């Protein structure tokens, strides 16, 4: 017979082009969710409630069951644990903090109140993902490159906080391709060699040369570049023996040999996702992208490549 | 009644300093132990078994039940995989590995076999630790101050591998007081800011100066300094209301206000305890001090001194 369920409610803290872009168009489709409130110091959204703080919020909003925290990870800790203090589910955008620690936190915090917690990783949910995954899983492999080249010029016009120490450089946009690479891998991998290459300003890399290992020794090749002006590259190419597996377009596109065997619902997919947690009772924190991310910075030779204006 | 029990058969993987001073003599005195092979290219123990190499010594010894492996964390995976492959407990040298990455890696496999791991930290087991645990845990905090500055030069004469990519340079000893902190203070801490200082030439730093906070707030300053030629510094100083807690000499002694409240069993201490996970079937791999490492890599500011000879 037919179970009813009434919605999760959802409240929203942060602001930005991710809120605007992404996240309320995929909460206006999901019919799982009611958005009941925002907060933010920087703008409302028309006809729901707004508060300045989400203290504030929390107070005066006690149906809320969940909420997604928008802002980048600087600021994100204290929300987070406001919202899991509270009993709140809690969506937190990628990565799911500046540190490992702060997140490891949260996830002590979050079992401790019985709320599911949530490190989404948007590329993970590109729609060749799962196939690639499936593949790969039925197959010998022999090698991995991930090829994750864009211009910056593009894509960050004019911005500072990527060169912060904090900010993450090109592991910013290369964390995405980690977070694909951890999920399509049969075995875990970790970072066996890297090569850190930095402007002299600012205090974050432009580049990034790291090698990777399994347990079977399976080589992993990575390389991310801020400087790819022509020729836009999202890829992770697999040699196997069934015989070479291509994903391009961030996770969007699977060429089987040359096969090219869906549209982009990375955002729908997440709160889906976070739907799915929630009801089952479970969190949902894989760190492995962001792990490597560290990895990378404690084991990389820091080399010096010019300026950046 | 009384409770008869067989000893756990030990095996050593590695040789060195840590070995001779350390790790045999510990041997020699813990009853719960039989030293009964060692494995390396590079020495013997007069009237153990030897062998070359671990998967030598494994086949050779079925009744082998623990490993303890001290080697660098740089060649230590893949004896620390064989190991837990064949269903040995494993005692792993500090740090526990390279990466966090393979780290996490080994803890899954030895799960999954049931066999205990252990990420040894000497320092957490100096004579004064519990001692100052359990008072900060009766107290209240306010600020608290790590001081560990030493001498390279005294400490590490003319040694290559610190300064490599990945070597950790003064987190090396860095760790120690890390680990201290970790077990030390009531709630968990996380990196809310850094500076790394490096040398030109080589690619890892000579000092750091880190901050953190707990949830509630509470500050800690951490410095770490390699160029202390003068009075050698291992401290960590607690404000509280209370009224100030001193730990000095790498968690040997304890001065309360000035009442300056047993001798170094570091090593005898990490045996007792790896009798004891073994014998309760668990795993005790707390890698919060490298995560901390980590996080300072990944937040530092990267600072540029001078050279080094």
């Amino acid at each position: 017979y037919f179970q009813s369920m009434s919605p999760i409610n959802l409240a929203i803290v942060g602001v930005g082009k991710i809120v605007r872009d992404q996240h309320l168009p995929s909460i206006a489709k999901n019919a799982n969710f009611k958005l009941v409130a925002t907060a933010s110091r920087h703008g409302t959204v028309e006809g729901v409630n707004s508060y300045t703080t989400i203290e504030a919020m929390l107070d005066a909003e006690p149906s809320i069951d969940a909420v997604s925290l928008c802002m980048p990870p600087q600021y994100r800790y204290e929300a987070a644990y406001k919202a899991l203090v509270a009993g709140k589910h809690v969506f937190l955008e990628k990565p799911p903090g500046a540190t490992l620690s702060e997140v490891a936190d949260l996830e002590a915090l979050a079992n401790k109140q019985g709320a599911s917690l949530f490190a989404s990783w948007h590329s993970r949910y590109a729609p060749a993902v799962e196939a690639a995954k499936a593949f790969l899983a039925s197959t010998t492999i022999k090698s991995v490159h991930v090829i994750w080249k864009e211009d910056v010029r593009h894509w960050h016009p004019n911005q500072d906080w990527i060169w912060q120490a904090g900010g993450l450089g090109v592991f910013d946009p290369g964390i995405n391709a980690l977070s694909i690479v951890t999920h399509i891998l049969p075995r875990p991998v970790f970072i066996t060699g890297a090569v850190l290459e930095f402007p002299e300003n600012r205090d974050a890399p432009i580049a990034a040369d790291i090698h990777f290992r399994d347990a079977d020794g399976l080589p992993v090749h990575a390389e991310f570049d801020w400087r790819q002006t022509g020729k836009q590259s999202w890829d992770i190419v697999a040699e196997t023996a069934a015989g070479q597996m291509v994903l391009s377009e961030g996770g969007a596109k699977l060429s089987i040999d040359g096969r090219l065997t869906e549209p982009e619902q990375e955002y729908p997919s997440l709160y889906r996702r976070f739907a799915e947690i929630i009801k089952a009772g479970k969190s949902d924190v894989d760190v492995a992208p962001l792990r490597h991310v560290a990895d990378a910075f404690m084991l990389g030779k820091r080399k010096f490549v010019e300026a950046f204006h």
